[PDB]
């Protein structure tokens, strides 16, 4: 029997991805166990059935040992480890498996930098993570097995998941996308590529000193619709958090598009309300004087500074002129060099729909197709997998509710 | 010689307190190396000083090793390290340290909660951290060393030193504050401590869970104080607590006569949690425009905003109205007292400045004086001068060093 030890943690995906780099390095473990301080206290299901969807009939037992040295210099020889993964832990606990164990090896899966981290399996790119046996300090190869047992080809994915899906067919072989064309871009196309990240706005600097400032932000429409999640990572900052107001009038004037015939100009609000119920309003459609008038409103009642962004060269030095400082997304940059290829995928099914099945190719043969399904604030992409060696998201599927529910 | 070993971090105050709590655990190094993956890019200054006062003529070395497990595998055994601690690393680093390491000794630093650190030397009780001898994994006593060459006794500390000063005394023996029935003023020296809190507490914590915007009236700042901040602060949405005008100029109205009577004294102590809890960008006190008060305000951003806006207040003549007027407000009214765990560098800067224009607190360890302190003031300085009648155990010198680097790594 095979027996493969981690380590538990409040952020549950971290455990939940060393497991899987473990089982993707080619251990086939009979059981697994999961060392953990305290009670879980959240009951988390269907790992076991993702890992048997990967050719591992494996059972996961979680030891909740306790809080304190000396108690983890007891509790941890009990079992008899054969390989023990650190990574997800605290120190002392990762510290604590080293010493006082009975594990034959004892292996760690190193990250570049551990921000880029926490989150859904696949989303790094697995050239940047390793995983070291701490004992010798190898790299053990990766075998990534193949989907067993798949009943489904369709499945539900979110912007993040179809991204983490491009980098683990990556191991397979070469991975072509087919059917982007791209070359001379449209309207819509040109906002699909600010929105990836393949354009961006020079201006787009000042969003960022602005955001180190601790300054207010008010979006326009065309900025949701053409900048979409990107705001998130431009505006939140650690000392001072996402300080991006809520808008009005823009949100009257997207959810005039979205409520009624579904055209290039109406994939436009569509794409900008997603993102636009995805940053802020966790959760009142009335009238409101304009982005102009409600910034100088803020303005005159607080003593935090309100910034205003907006595509609209005609709005924006209309602000400038009452004062407002404003920041005018006007210069188009391209070769940025780092994108969410996510993110140029969602958008371009959402279009190719409303205009041509753009599929992912692996060594020359597709592999899976992908279409648009929007229904309320979801912005999920249902891909069908033509092959059943590689069904990965139908794993990801349960992974991604295995960390909604956390 | 004897040699000490440690690893460096992004955050250099984990190095920091991992080398004086092994030096509060009797260590004298003769010299001390921190290995580092990537270089400094930030010179620290002041450190070697600070071992000074405490007894130890060392030499601090920073050592750059590299990015990799096979490049620490082979740098790594260059010194012959006598002790090493490897707290403050990054895993791999203190897994390149236990193994292929010839360091006699090696020791790491336990902390019950892991986010209780990140601040200053001794902020942290010493009964929740322990340093553990991780060869054969048993606790390593404590024999805090006495401070040497200290010229002056007076000192400047702000609240967090000011704790870490009580709690680093603790080591010595019992340490009690020789300085009931509250008037007005202690009243809301015990709110800002956290001996005393408000049950509508509670609502704060839920609309900051819920991300909805914050506007706070002026008794909200002068009797909440700092601890607005953890309030209203929520990993997932941040500080949402919003700037209000006219509660700065209520405050600035209040604050610019000349004789500081009992009602200047609470305006002020608001206006130093105002300027600390909120407006980075805007700075000074000079030119706040008019408003047409907090309700206005707040009907003004609620009615162009769909963000969710809530009104802090504990005027409950206020809180009726702007309730009556939709806007969603915390009153502020029933006391909780007994809440646990407080912060006694908040209560005893209060007490200081409330008690320098109203007797005199003192600080004693085993029965014997130790420190005493007064209140000055300066802009957005909440420090306190604090002079130690007994030169053995003048830690505030070492302290003001400590907050120089922290406020230096921290621009």
């Amino acid at each position: 029997m095979l027996i493969l030890a981690t380590l538990g943690s409040d952020k549950s995906v971290t455990t939940i991805n060393a497991i899987l780099t473990e089982i993707f390095t080619g251990l086939n473990p009979n059981k697994i166990i999961i060392f953990r301080e305290d009670p879980q206290k959240k009951d988390i299901k269907g790992m076991e059935k993702a890992l048997e969807y990967l050719g591992v009939n494996t059972l996961i037992e979680e030891k909740v040992i306790g809080e304190g040295i000396k108690l983890w210099r007891e509790k941890i020889r009990n079992e008899e480890i054969d390989i023990f993964d650190i990574t997800p832990g605290r120190k002392y606990m990762a510290l604590s498996a080293t010493y006082y164990s009975r594990a034959e090896e004892i292996r760690y899966v190193y990250l570049k930098d551990e921000r880029e981290g926490y989150n859904i399996f696949g989303y790094v790119p697995f050239e940047q993570l390793k995983v070291i046996n701490v004992r010798i300090g190898d790299e053990i190869p990766y075998d990534p097995p193949l989907t067993q047992n798949v009943n489904e080809a369709e499945s539900l994915l979110d912007v993040d998941s179809l991204r983490a899906f491009i980098n683990i067919l990556g191991l397979h072989g070469k991975v072509e996308i087919n059917g982007i064309d791209l070359e001379n871009p449209d309207q819509v196309e040109e906002i699909c590529l600010f929105r990836s990240g393949k354009y961006k706005y020079e201006e787009e600097k000042d969003i960022i000193k602005e955001a180190e400032r601790g300054s207010l932000f008010l979006a326009d429409t065309n900025v949701y619709i053409r900048l979409g999640n990107r705001l998130r990572s431009l505006v939140y900052n650690r000392k001072y958090g996402f300080r991006l107001l809520s808008s009005k009038n823009t949100f009257n004037e997207l959810y005039n598009h979205t409520a009624q015939k579904i055209d290039e100009n109406k994939v436009k609000f569509i794409l900008g309300m997603l993102s636009y119920r995805s940053l802020h309003v966790p959760p009142r459609s009335s009238g409101d004087m304009g982005l102009i008038n409600e910034a100088l409103e803020i303005k005159k009642n607080v003593e935090d500074n309100v910034v205003l962004i907006t595509a609209d060269k005609a709005l924006g030095l209309t602000a400038q002129s009452k004062g407002l400082r404003t920041i005018i997304l006007s210069k188009v940059r391209k070769e940025i060099g780092e994108w969410d290829i996510g993110e140029l995928l969602f958008c371009l099914s959402f279009y190719n729909d409303y205009r041509r099945m753009i599929e992912i190719s692996l060594n020359g043969s597709k592999i899976a197709e992908l279409h648009s399904y929007y229904h309320l604030q979801e912005r999920r992409v249902k891909v069908r997998v033509v092959d059943k060696r590689y069904n990965y998201p139908k794993i990801l599927e349960i992974l991604s509710e295995i960390l909604a529910t956390a």
